[PDB]
């Protein structure tokens, strides 16, 4: 059985990384049968806080992404990485380091000015008690750092990347595995400790993870190993890229699924999205697809191995499908807070027929939900004032006339059929002696103050049941008269 984990540190909001890689967990999970495990590295850190957690449950609630274990929180498992670097010690297959920032930096310089590779140079493996007593009367306490062999050959099997192959050396030396504390303590357990200890205790099967830390992956397989593990298999995805081509930075535009949400954006088509940000579905899926339906498909081969550019154009593309796969009750209700929001002036039960009518209006041509405030504004703000061209559609010399002829002839009933208004417009028209075109032009100009935007008659239809028809097509008599 296939197990596979998400580990959210709880340091910031879910970011769209973090939920793809959890949607990739997931999916591969669903394909094989198997188990996804939730796993929260909440840390003594200033960063890590239950308003981050709450935000990141919440968010793979929402967007579907249902773990099966958990969560399994880090804090209530402290003695588990405390046992995992006392064996360590025990079998001195770790030390302690009482080497200084200070002394690091100073060494760096040095390998730097020397060209010799970047790294810590094992200095303190074989410390003599007399030596660690120099440090410790100092007022020095040492780090814990685990012993990596130089000459050895680390590789696997990665199921994006391939075959990847590091040496020892090639991982900074013997890494810190426990914060500063004094002998006899072992301090704040660090990452590479904390997943490998986590890993082999919750049987994770395959850890997905991005790019960005393939470097670990050689250091934990080192910490499985120690630990009488087998590691588990990698998969490496590609990161989400800009707009362009660089990193997409959390410091520059929207990542959070929480701000997407608030955007308008729905939980399946970010789903969606994030999936088609690196996965190539199979000839006959296509790219409108629910999670159910990508996890009978999904393969890491399929995995686009570079970068996937985030384009709002696409994630547009695929919430308008979704937000037309809502039923019009459930669209209807999106929409009322936003409206509301906004300070429109309705009332959702007295106006409710309109306001349904409103929401079949606008549903087919929203990229998100927000998208009905600016969309909503000639049904909802009283008054129309006339851009440049609807102006000079009502100084057009035969305005006044259609305008008094559609005035003249609205039906006091609510309801205004399609019938009833083709029969307005051809009339208006044969009164001025003009084409339906220019009729329905002028009645554009004086119910939206533009000559074009949304269905006419059904957005007549709508102003009708309002009864604001009458007002605004008496504005623009009166409009179309001062020209006159
Ligand atoms: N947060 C990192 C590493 C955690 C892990 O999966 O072990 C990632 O998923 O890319």
């Amino acid at each position: 059985t296939v197990r596979v984990r998400l580990a959210p540190s709880p340091t910031g909001n879910l970011h769209i990384g973090t939920a793809r890689t959890a949607v990739f967990n997931w999916l591969y999970a669903r394909h094989r049968g198997g188990k996804f495990i939730l796993r929260i590295e909440d840390t003594d850190r200033e960063r890590s806080r239950p308003e981050y957690t709450e935000n990141i449950l919440e968010g793979l609630q929402w967007l579907g992404l249902t773990w099966d274990e958990g969560p399994y929180f880090q804090s209530d498992r402290l003695d588990l990485y405390r046992q995992a670097i006392q064996t360590l010690l025990d079998k001195g297959l770790a030390y302690y380091c009482y080497c200084t920032p200070e002394e690091l930096e100073a060494l760096r310089a040095e390998q730097k000015a020397k060209g010799q590779a970047p790294r810590y140079d094992n200095r303190h493996r074989h410390l003599t008690p007399e030596e660690q007593a120099a440090f410790e009367a100092a007022g020095r306490t040492p780090v814990i750092r685990f012993k990596i062999e130089d000459d050895r050959q680390i590789e696997w099997q990665d199921l994006v990347r391939g075959r990847v192959s590091w040496q020892g050396a090639d991982l900074g030396g013997d890494m810190v595995i426990a914060r500063a504390a004094p002998r006899g303590e072992i301090g704040y357990p660090l990452y590479n400790l904390v997943v490998v200890v986590d890993d082999i205790a919750m049987g994770i099967t395959d850890v997905i993870r991005g790019e960005d830390h393939i470097g670990n992956t050689p250091k934990q397989i080192l910490l499985y190993e120690a630990l009488g593990a087998t590691p588990p298999n990698f998969a490496h995805t590609p990161l989400i890229l800009n707009s362009t081509g660089q990193k997409l930075s959390k410091r520059d535009g929207v990542t959070s699924i929480s701000d997407f949400r608030a955007m308008g954006y729905l939980a399946p088509a970010l789903a969606n999205y994030m999936t088609l940000l690196g996965w190539s579905p199979p000839e006959g899926v296509g790219e409108l697809f629910t999670l159910d339906l990508a996890a009978k498909h999904f393969s890491f081969e399929r995995i686009n191995k570079a970068g996937a550019r985030f384009d709002w154009d696409k994630l547009n593309w695929l919430n308008r499908q979704y937000i037309q796969q809502l039923e019009p009750e459930e669209f209807l209700a999106e929409l009322i807070p936003l409206w509301q929001g906004a300070g429109y002036a309705f009332d959702e039960e007295r106006d409710r027929p309109w306001l349904f009518d409103l929401a079949q209006l606008l549903q087919p041509g929203l990229n998100t939900l927000r998208e009905a405030i600016d969309q909503g504004a000639v049904f909802f703000i009283p008054s129309v004032t006339f851009d440049s061209e609807a102006m000079a559609q009502l100084g057009q010399p035969q305005s006044a006339t259609i305008l008094a002829y559609l005035l003249e002839h609205l039906p006091a009933e609510p309801a205004l059929t399609v019938a009833m208004g083709q029969q307005l417009i051809q009339q208006a028209a044969k009164a001025a002696g003009v084409k339906k075109g220019a009729t329905m032009r002028t009645l554009r100009a004086a119910l939206t103050g533009a000559v074009h935007g949304p269905d006419l008659m059904a957005a007549w239809q709508i102003l009708h049941q309002r009864g604001w028809d009458e007002p605004r097509l008496a504005a623009a008599l009166k409009q179309a008269q001062t020209t006159s």
